[PDB]
């Protein structure tokens, strides 16, 4: 994964969303970077640097943590995605950026990031359709499981029913036990934080997701 000179293809984007690990320093009791390295070693196909909130790093501390996470993604050969922060995404030459409905407008972000990967969080058919024309390469629908209202795989099913094929990754309380339906509903992958970041064995946790997700995408 080098500097993209063209928009990422749906086939390649969908392969990456399979097991999508999201994590910040405050989502685990162990060593942040060490957990990420294990998640990759395990089988995670994409990672998103998400550092914000209460016990979250700031200033230089944050940036360096990001560089280490990105470095670990490099070794594993997995794309490094940044959350919210467009300025940082561009500075670290990250593979992508993810935004929600309250973050910078997708149109602007797309113009500022060139052909970088762009993920947009959607919650309604409208937001999905908008994300697509705004130039998003994929959308994160949810929260599927238990603020924003839980929606199961209803939206995911509505999107596929309208024939829309945009890459989709599910998000929200996803565990190894409830991930299958998300896929069966038509999602191209599942996103998780605690299911892996808080596992006593993150590496094996990521490995289980990898096996399950591949099994269900085939069937
Ligand atoms: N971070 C996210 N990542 C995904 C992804 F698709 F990547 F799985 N989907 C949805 C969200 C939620 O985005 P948002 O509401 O902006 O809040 P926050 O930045 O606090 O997560
Ligand atoms: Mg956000």
């Amino acid at each position: 994964h080098g500097i993209r000179m063209t928009r990422i293809s749906r086939e390649m984007m969908k392969e990456l969303l399979s097991v999508y690990f999201i994590m910040g320093s405050n989502n685990t009791k162990a060593d942040p970077v060490t957990v990420v390295q294990k998640a990759l070693k395990g089988g995670a196909t994409l990672y998103q640097f998400r550092e914000k909130g209460g016990d979250a790093l700031t200033g230089e501390a944050r940036i360096k943590f990001a560089e280490k996470a990105q470095a670990a993604c490099r070794e594993a050969g997995v794309p490094f995605i940044v959350n919210d922060d467009v300025e940082l995404a561009l500075n670290l030459k990250a593979d992508g950026i993810h935004i929600g409905q309250e973050d910078a407008n997708a149109k602007e972000v797309r113009a500022a990031i060139g052909d970088m990967i762009l993920g947009v969080a959607a919650h309604t058919m409208s937001e999905v359709k908008q994300a697509e024309e705004d130039g998003a390469d994929y959308v994160g629908l949810g929260p599927i499981y238990p603020t924003r209202a839980v929606q199961g795989v209803s939206l995911i099913e509505a999107v596929r029913r309208q024939g829309i094929s945009i890459p989709i990754v599910g998000i929200g309380g996803i565990t190894i036990d409830n991930a299958a339906p998300v896929i069966q509903a038509g999602a191209d992958g599942v996103s998780m934080i605690s299911a892996i970041s808080q596992a006593e064995d993150p590496e094996s946790a990521a490995r289980k997701f990898r096996e399950e997700i591949q099994t269900y995408k085939t069937g």
